[PDB]
């Protein structure tokens, strides 16, 4: 589990979202894991505007947090999860490092801020959904 506090939204991965998040909805893509909801309270969360590969995650199932490099966020073929069926995911970094499912939500973040939050794991790698790409996240 897990989630990104930035101004008045709440970003999850798609897969773990509350009947709240769904009700006050702002956008959700299933290709990229990604759901964003409204909050009440402003959030501590600062996004990442950058091209960084380096950066820590936090790992729930080591309670750990990694130092990693990782991939610039592409369109990647992931195998079966518990909570998916293999499918390509888009705007997805993979790192080598432990992932298990309950890890996803687990922030990655560089010098910039949030990158991602843990979206795919198996194989001894971890994957994150990017959201720096989401600059509206920072208005409105
Ligand atoms: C976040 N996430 C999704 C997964 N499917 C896994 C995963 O397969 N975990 C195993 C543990 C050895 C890799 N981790
Ligand atoms: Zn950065």
């Amino acid at each position: 589990s897990g989630a990104i506090y930035v101004g008045n939204y709440r970003v999850v991965n798609r897969h773990l979202a509350t009947h709240n998040d769904w009700a006050n909805l702002v956008w959700e893509d299933s290709s990229r894991d990604l759901l964003v909801s409204s909050t009440t309270a402003q959030g501590c969360d600062t996004i990442a505007r950058c091209d960084c590969q380096t950066g820590v995650y936090y790992c729930s199932s080591r309670r750990k947090h990694y130092p990693v490099s990782f991939s610039k966020p592409s369109l990647i073929f992931v195998e079966a999860s518990e909570y998916y069926p293999a499918r390509y995911q888009s705007h997805l970094m993979l790192a080598v490092g432990h992932s298990e499912p309950g890890d996803c939500g687990g922030i990655l973040r560089c010098q910039h801020g949030v990158v991602g939050i843990v979206s795919t794991g198996g194989n001894g790698l971890v994957g994150f959904a990017d959201v720096r790409d989401l600059l509206w996240l920072d208005e409105e």
